[PDB]
């Protein structure tokens, strides 16, 4: 597709998604949350034990593994919060209403949260935090620990960049016609935002709660194996999650996805 | 293919499989079991001697080598037990009966068992357990050993995750139109389920019997080469396999493949 | 496409680019600068801590990661300065005048500058320079310092090489028709020009200003962690950048991209 | 292509191959042997100097490099002996006679042997055995040495496994319609058989004669370079090759390729 | 395309190239030489500092990097010498005369030499030999030194093997129709001949003269950094290059390209 055609199909997807039946949107958001949880589990598995490997190569491979979740979302038509920020193109064109925008945003947000929590529960019940002699759980705990130590502006900017990359991956997916065209065009754009450590709202909704669960309910054998204590991650709290991470990263995701990609492309190809 | 057409072709495949001749289904189940045995053998060869490599990269490469088996099943049209769980989509639409589904499931399960046992016999007769100064047999023994030390809930959840990933790979291949559309879209979902160590019934009924026979009839030279004894794998018995692994993993596979993918997508795209 | 058709579509791209509204070209140039800076951030991330890695393999991996930005430029229709030097094919045939080409070049250059500066600001606000205990900022500073120690002749020749490779990658994408035709054919040409350390104007006007910003506004904790001082990069000034690097590299880019690819292929396939 | 269409085109290819001109078949078999020797040369080049590297990664990369030769035979239409076992499908359908099967098999075998010997001569005259301070010749000698130490049952089973993998690589390439569809789908099945040490007749009639030639005619400088002696490979003999390796591996290839792939698919898709 | 259609399109390409205007052939030969020197610069950059990396993996990755030059030659239609040997198919069918083939070969040879020399000048004026602190120039010198120490028969056989691989890569690209089929089908055949150290005339035309330039005109700081002296490269002379390298390598290239690929396939698919 030509870029004007990509803008047109983006507008069509925006009007199509916002007018869907709300319960169908809720189930699709649940599946999208499960897909992002799957992608982050793959990222954690790939980066387990890579303390001796080069930092950049390990981050790049982990980001490549994380690209599976967005591929699943696009191919299966799941409703992902960061991917549905592009339906603001339809709002800017006047083809959907502000109320529809807000309702779809809230519905997809809640659905991704529910799916992420359900996959967190299923992930905990599988005993995966003890694989690699507990290095899996320690990897999750270290990932969730550094994600709550950022400032407000810093976290907002990381979210802006993360959803900018995600929305650029989704827009480049509109150009392709075949399955490989859509899938392979999102590998590098997603590996870019994951390897750089940009903050993703739905990914954080799986990582930080899973770290909290591991910290709260870890067996003594896990702490003996990893050589750590729960006192080392005392900042892994739900309130700290919402304050330090969730709100600024979600705001940054909204700003990035809406203003930087969708609105600029609507201005350039669709305002006239 | 769009997700609605994807659900439609999934319903078509579910109807087609249940209505095939029993002998054709049995033969294709045998071939699917052989394909999964081939994939896990490729995985074992790919993970030989990686005690020094990072855990994540080794598991990811081994999982990528495992994608060959599901690609073989999809391209050659063989009935894998986890893939035939997706005939529940046709069952939920009323196009097939409960008895047909049960007969097809039992036939495919028996065929998978026969194929896995035949490939176990072929692998034993080929002398492959002595590869890499016996490290191939060592890898087989340790892979089979940790598969029988999971609790019932843990094994059920691991099977749920494994068959969820496998059925997501199979469902996404419905979107593909050409050969490499189907092939390359399935590398990541299977590499994930292998790298994360999720328990798959069909791969288990190959490797756990493989490790059992290796432990039972290994030559003394192998034991001197590996620096081990049959005593350290004393729990690798057939009854231990059936109780600790086979039943919970099969139950988890059924639950995941049916409810999480098949019935969810039937509800979303085929309920009305 | 055959080479004659490739030259014809290059001609059409040259006239079509030179006839957009000036604001549209400015916006597309800004997005092109943002994409190239995304690619360069990916290059820094993928090559952080690769001091123990072989020089060539780390450079190649970073260059492959850098290919994301130019793929974004070609797929999304962004206006890159080194890619718009190919519109000289349209000028050589007389379908556009010298004034249109000069105005288009100035507009694209200024838009690229604005985009690179905005992305520099965004990456500074995110705190990315402290990644890997300051190794990310250290890699940024090392890359920026090495690029200002080239004399005029070597800088001009390196720009010639860089834009020759960029314009060859752009030219090869004209042959392809699908998205993966255009995507994969430009991975190796960009990876080779990044790995070999050729001087790209648009990449540099994001790289060096970011190094200047890091030098000026880094916290003393960063310097303590990296074991260096801001005095060790005293040559990273704006005027030194503009004189020793920007001007010769831009001149070399223009010469390479225009003469070596554009006018040469116009002579071969369009002069008769 | 669906599996029924794949079986149909397999039948058509089997009928076409058996009825071609004997001289054209001989020349195609010569080119196929040359292609297989090229693949094994690439394999040895890739796997030289990897004593310190993990067994799994080294074998997998060597197998990926081996994929080139099979793609050469498939795309160029060369007659590979293992691939021409699949023309037994035509025999089972009665569309060709037993004598046609025997004549085609003998012609392709002789042509493959002639091509392998010609490439052995060309590789010996090129002085490639001294690459990397003699590590190339040492790799050839060591890999050839271990291939003649297998018992008859081991050789038969290894040939069965190898040619099964090769014939499944060929069979799924029937599904593909594009050149790269046939190419990439065959990389994993060939890499699986190479990495797992499975025994291929055509590859062996190149390697073992190459090892014999290297042992017999190497200069003493090569021997001092490798730190070994020709006495260390006393079992690399022509008679030992023919007895312990060629006959059983060929028997295993015939049995596997005929019964397990061709006849199985004929039973499933062609008997009715 | 089928092998018969591939031979037909090879004949068409041979007829078309021989009947082009001499100046167009000269310009395309210059661009082809530039492309091949681009490939060799990529190969040198990728393999810089891989003295600790295994020999096989380093050579294979370098061959992956070298495949860029052939992609440029096939996609952009440039006249590269070993590729233009395949016009012997047209001569064998009688569609072109001996004189046309002779002038075409001479023109392509001279243009390739001119392009390689101009690009040697471009890289020497860029200071690339100082990359990686003298390791880039040292790598070029080491690559150039080993190529001029091969015997006449060894050089002829290396050229034969190299040109066989190039003509198989080109002849395999005829089947592919879009850009990505042609591009990807050539990476492995080129990586095979580059990793194995086979001798390519046009590649040597850039390699050895570049090493001569580095030896003659390098600053003494280069010699102190690399810890070597120009006395260690006394055999790197222009006359030495032409005698020991250029003539036998070109003879082997012609023999390979003519007899092995072009004439054999003409006999198989076009004589009768």
């Amino acid at each position: 597709l030509l870029p004007a055609a990509m803008a047109k199909v983006a507008e069509e997807a925006g009007v199509y998604k916002a007018t869907k039946h709300p319960l169908k949107t809720f189930y699709l958001a649940i599946t999208a949350g499960v897909f992002i949880s799957i992608a982050f589990v793959f990222y954690i598995t790939a980066t387990t034990g890579t303390g001796t490997m080069p930092f950049g190569m390990a981050k790049l491979v982990g980001g490549i593994c994380f690209s599976l979740g967005l591929i699943l979302c696009v191919v299966c038509g799941a409703d992902l919060f960061t991917s549905t920020v592009l339906i603001v193109v339809a709002k800017a064109s006047g083809r959907i209403t502000w109320g529809q925008l807000a309702k779809n945003w809230l519905n997809v947000y809640f659905g991704n949260l529910v799916g992420a929590l359900l996959f967190v529960l299923l992930m905990w019940l599988s005993g995966e935090y003890m694989t690699a002699n507990g290095q899996w759980g320690l990897n999750v705990l270290q990932t969730a620990d550094h994600k709550v130590h950022h400032t407000f502006i810093e976290a907002v900017c990381l979210g802006i960049l993360a959803n900018l990359m995600v929305c650029l991956a989704v827009w480049m997916s509109y150009s392709g016609r075949s399955l490989m065209d859509k899938a392979f065009i999102m590998v590098l754009p997603v590996a870019m935002f994951v390897a750089s450590g940009f903050e993703h709202s739905i990914a954080n909704m799986f990582m930080i709660p899973m770290g909290i669960v591991i910290r709260d309910f870890a067996s003594p054998e896990f702490w003996t194996a990893v050589g750590s204590a729960p006192e080392n991650f005392s900042h892994l709290t739900v309130m700290n999650f919402i304050t330090d991470n969730l709100i600024p990263v979600t705001i940054g995701n909204i700003i990035g996805g809406g203003l930087l990609v969708g609105l600029t492309y609507w201005v350039i190809y669709l305002r006239e």
